[PDB]
């Protein structure tokens, strides 16, 4: 294989130069299934990768695993094998009360409380989405009648306690985090994910073209039983939205 | 007075909520002449205040100064007089070969290198445009046909130093900016100006909308002789843009 | 003009090697006054420069803008041009309650809560005033029987969340400077202002002389009606101090 | 199942309270099947869990995925499952000429280059093993006869820009990390790898005992063509030791 | 003399490759005590030196004075001298509840609360002890029957406000040290002291070996009037297990 | 004894209010024969005092060891015994070529390269001389014909590596120190030494007043063969002037 990890020769992707990047291979396989000839690639660790078609032209989804660290490795093997534009669909619980379940995010930029985004830039670099991307998914989600918000996302190295949960082993939050969420809150970041600020920084900061949706499956300021088929349809319309933002790139 | 510097009450403002915020006076006349009934509310330091017709909708043009800081002032004493939407309008120095005077930038995100966004929100957080008033930018950059870039800027606290000078007293640079323009370029930042980490940090964290375009007047990458009237029409334009975008955010 | 904004020729300065630099052309009309033979050299947005003599030399008064950012252009400019002597004066908010409104407060050092300071010295270097300039300015003081404290000052970006208002659009101060005011009164800081950490650091950290002096026109610790006479008789003494200190230093 | 992502109860753990955490499932099988009645209870994402038995005691192996973010949910999700012990073998590149291909380390402690173990303690907390469990892979080491180095490792959220990697899509390495491996090297640190200063802080600051041991597979300091039968018997090995330490602690 | 502080001049070492380390002379004189041969070498600031002989081979005891920056000055001149491995011991207050008065701490790696350190390693590297040296003091601790605690400590650069004690001149803790005493104890720190972070992170960045005993006089976490008795007592038992390990490392 | 290292009462002091805080007991002895009815208090490890008279008051002379944590023990102690006043004298090697061997540094302020300051103000807060006493010191030295530069030192955690020597057993030094000395000098840094950023911000941040004089007995940019008459002498020189600086501030 050309690359270290993915188990990719470049002539496997037939061209291509955009790929979606969802975190696991079941996701993986149901955005496949949204194209044209899906075929499975590779599977090595946590990444999964086919291949299919889009309006006649070749487009790779490529598990990331979860956070910064294997996402970084992913982007960068698929940078090496000639991948330019990237775009990420994920679910999310969100942290303000006015988004519900089932609406759509389009991440502009992301609060960088992750590691790997400071192998890339310093941190005063935004974690910024690309202008195109933005647009294609914001175009995109409205294409379905999605309801949308679109601003910041906050991207944590931790699912506990960098979101300031504490149903945990320790049952405590360290003292950078504790009522970091509130801020968050304040300062109208929309939601909690794992791997964002890694995904936007590494492209912005090395002219790849990346952009990022999610679809909202909980909404953390507001206790609620959680509804599996609300869930299921919520994700259902997030890959469509993102491969059809993808047709707008290609 | 309503505010303690700006010296406007916010009748003065005739409902108005957007306002074009350039650096000098002499802008916030040329912006405000482009308008229908343009009068001038007020002038206190750095801060100086008209009023226009836009549509028929009032809109406020008011000079920011040079830098975060008085940045910072006025869009606290807009936003306390009902001002919600800010945007800045610059002319600006390349610091990539591709892009030539006469072009224009639109702002994605800024790179965090000035003082007083932090008094809004901790570095991690990302100086990042609000999406519509950027498409608005970009749209209103392609309606008169000019060559534009979208992406991402540096925004320093210092015109020298921090924008990696030599020309200067000292003839020197501190060590954590000697170096950093390269820096700044592999990462494909487009510019320095002092104003845009503050005003989009401030913005953002706080609900907020905000977008920035800027004329390049200079590239700092290649030699060449400035030409006071390639400046002059490169100003024209960039204020037209913010004009026609102002239009279509109102 | 031989520098970038300020719009002087060096010959206007008549070998002048001492500026005084306050915040705003209006008290640079005041302290011109003070002196033989005052002209208005130039005027570009918000830097006003007159020259004057005093004792038989040419003196400079140049007016900073708010903050670091115009307040570093303005001296690197005066230093390109020569100067090598610089002397703040402005009005202030105390914030311990020994120190009464009218009272004249001399800076020997500033914490540094602003951006530009950072382009010159890492933070651990101390925003000092030089050691002769202080002196002139405290002898100064005592030359016209004025109450004067000698101590640390905390230069702050912004004039509203990095001095801990809350009077404000959000009615909220982000995390690192919730709580700091009580922290920078219990270590004995005198007042906030806005320039004088970038005044001391650039100057001290090139090899030029800085010295800083204020009026206090308010006192946080205690409500109080704003006395207006008061506060002009207290800038028009502030203004003398400053004045008879350059005639010490000359 | 009793936790939101690793799809197992603690039921099915049969009162085990030590995981050996590899990072991958083939290796989980491997190690499994070291010992005795091994049955594969769980794969859901990155996460596989097998349970076996070791001198009858259950025993849980469960791979973590590549880095720190994924790491840090499987840590805690099998210490909600009642794990206390933590035992983690990877294979890895040295840094060090004195180190060769098929030597075994075993970290005392890891140069924190992730951003995962900052959500549990602040920088200057030591991402340390506990000593019970370096001391038992140190006797299994020294018990197959393995040529055994006890040390710092450095352990990074990129496997590229971290390391110091050049053979990239970019072929370059931001600032902060240019030049940082020749740092390390005469610091004396052993090696790389992604995942110890996650797992060792987050261990040692929540009263959990992890250890962790590896086999070279590569020595970056010299050009040589990896040989793929000694990296797979280097891998068993480090299985066969980190199974033997298991023995010791149980 | 060879060195600049000490007043060592190397053939008065006599080969000796392992120093004991204390604060003050006094305890150097104990711990020469319980060898053979023992004769003062020197006493120059806080540096007293004496040789004996452990087993026939030489080796040295010199104190460090209080905080890292002396404890710098005398591992670095004790290892210009030839010194490789240096051990501690000193006497500590404990944090946590369950350890006892006369319990002795062995320390795997510090919390780096200091200054000195930063001069040797950045703050990511760990402060680690030496696993041999470290190997060597839990099992003489053992050989004694000493109740022992083995885990981590935090080195501080101040004796009361970086361990958090308000009985004091000023009767309170700078913001960022205020509630640290809590971290720590959750996050199962043993105990403070002052220069091991210093001691562990020059020595494990520099290829020197070092480890760290004491003996616990006082428990924070419980008010209780010292016994004087007591603490000779615990002094004596560490200074025995301090002399065992450096026996068990020749 | 009253304080828990000192070893003083507070009727030992006799109602002092003043301290002058050399290094080591041989300066305490020598400061304190330059006064009347000179008498040793007490000595503990690195604490040697001794109280004398001057014009009739009572003085302390107490020795801080090196560095800023057991410079930070005494002053704590000394000003729970009622000592509001610190005046430090030390020797030093300048690193700017137009100070000589005998001159004399009074500080203004320090750059902040220790530990125990943060311990007592973030590094925001200037390291910064109380104003009647640095105006003591340069009074002082001119009333002995001193060659004297008033300016900012550089106050270093350690003697070797954090003042850029590379004569040491590593022969190397950090990246973040290496070439830290040309960015002092640049700067207008006189010289290095180790307690004064500890001294100055614990009392500049605690109501205390504090000064500091040394006398210059090497040059670090210029080779020569070190003098040790013109030393001694220097010393003399530096110890005359502080107890006049005290007989000022009495
Ligand atoms: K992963
Ligand atoms: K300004
Ligand atoms: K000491």
């Amino acid at each position: 294989s050309d690359v270290f990890h993915l188990g990719l020769t470049k002539n496997d992707l037939q061209g291509a130069t955009l790929a979606i990047v969802p975190g696991g291979p079941d996701r993986v396989e149901k955005i496949a299934a949204l194209m044209d000839k899906p075929v499975k690639l590779a599977s090595h660790r946590e990444f999964t990768t086919w291949r299919a078609e889009l309006d006649g032209k070749p487009v790779i989804v490529c598990s990331t695993g979860i956070g910064g660290p294997s996402t970084s490795i992913a982007v960068e093997e698929l940078a090496q094998l000639g991948i330019r534009t990237f775009l990420r669909i994920g679910t999310t619980g969100a942290i303000q009360p006015h988004i519900n379940v089932g609406d759509v995010l389009v991440t502009t930029a992301s609060v960088r409380l992750d590691g790997a985004s400071l192998h890339f830039a310093p941190l005063e670099f935004p974690a910024v989405a690309d202008f195109e991307c933005t647009t294609a998914l914001v175009e995109a989600a409205k294409s379905i009648g999605a309801t949308t918000h679109v601003g910041v996302t906050a991207s944590s190295d931790t699912f506990y306690p960098g979101q300031e949960r504490y149903d945990t082993y320790s049952g405590r939050v360290v003292r950078h985090f504790k009522g970091s969420m509130e801020e968050w809150q304040a300062m109208g970041v929309m939601n909690y994910e794992m791997e964002s600020a890694t995904l936007l920084t590494m492209c912005a900061s090395q002219g790849l073209r990346a952009g990022m949706v999610a679809g909202v499956i909980v909404n953390r300021t507001q206790q609620e039983i959680p509804n599996a088929e609300t869930m299921k349809q919520t994700e259902s319309h997030a890959v469509k939205i993102v491969v059809e933002a993808a047709r707008r790139l290609l």
